[PDB]
């Protein structure tokens, strides 16, 4: 059985954010199966993918109620979670996400655009 | 009835949060106005307020990982939730929040700034 990996990022992410999302998702395929590969239907199916994940990887650089909501549901589902944040964006990460980290099943890793594949190789090995 | 309020930590939204809290005081104790690193302290205090609440009121106009996270945790705790969104902002509310609504235990209400007080009366009576 392959590990089930759930990726989440903002639907409002820009061109830079979306290039990094594709780079994270491409690298995730090496370590397991990426589950993703009206509004009520999106909510229900997203929660079903999330419930079936072994690991949740969230890119939390861009503020998002949807990503935050997925992280809150993921914690209550007892999921192992890795949050990836780019301090080069000029933003400060929400105290709720940074404060949810416990250094083990909820980690928040700051990163520079260039090292994302190397940080993902390290986390998943 | 113990009431929990949340809004984005990131002007016109900040004065609205004060009016919302003042109006909620008329219906019950607002837990969120009464009082490991700093982020973890904010997370833990916020979760203590959230677990003690009977009703969760969230201002969801500004995209926020923190507000979304609180809403995710609130749903999992089976809390009664009211989300307030201002369509005048020009934003499209996240599908995760709009899709979480069931018209009963979780409701999302579009409102106009001047009429927020009336909407809270209609909900709490
Ligand atoms: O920001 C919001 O308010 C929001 C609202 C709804 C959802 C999310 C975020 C994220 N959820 C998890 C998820 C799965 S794949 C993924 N990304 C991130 C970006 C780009 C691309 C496709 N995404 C997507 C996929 C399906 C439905 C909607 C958006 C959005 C890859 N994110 C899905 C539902
Ligand atoms: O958007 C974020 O990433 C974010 C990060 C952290 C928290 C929130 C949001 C919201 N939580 C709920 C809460 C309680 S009183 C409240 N509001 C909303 C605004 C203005 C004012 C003071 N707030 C506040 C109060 C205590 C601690 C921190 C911020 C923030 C009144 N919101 C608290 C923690
Ligand atoms: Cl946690």
């Amino acid at each position: 059985m392959r590990p089930a990996l759930y990726f989440c990022g903002s639907i409002r992410g820009g061109r830079e954010d979306r290039t990094l999302y594709e780079r994270i998702v491409s690298r995730l395929r090496r370590f397991g199966t990426v589950l993703t590969e009206g509004d009520r239907l999106i909510h229900e199916q997203d929660l079903e993918w999330l419930q079936q994940a072994d690991v949740v990887v969230a890119e939390v650089t861009q503020p998002s109620l949807g990503v935050g909501y997925e992280l809150g549901r993921a914690v209550a589902f007892n999921k192992r979670i890795l949050c990836l944040f780019r301090p080069q964006s000029g933003r400060v990460l929400s105290a709720m996400i940074r404060g949810a980290a416990d250094g083990s099943r909820f980690q928040v890793w700051d990163y520079e655009e260039g090292e994302v594949e190397a940080l993902l190789d390290r986390y998943f090995e």
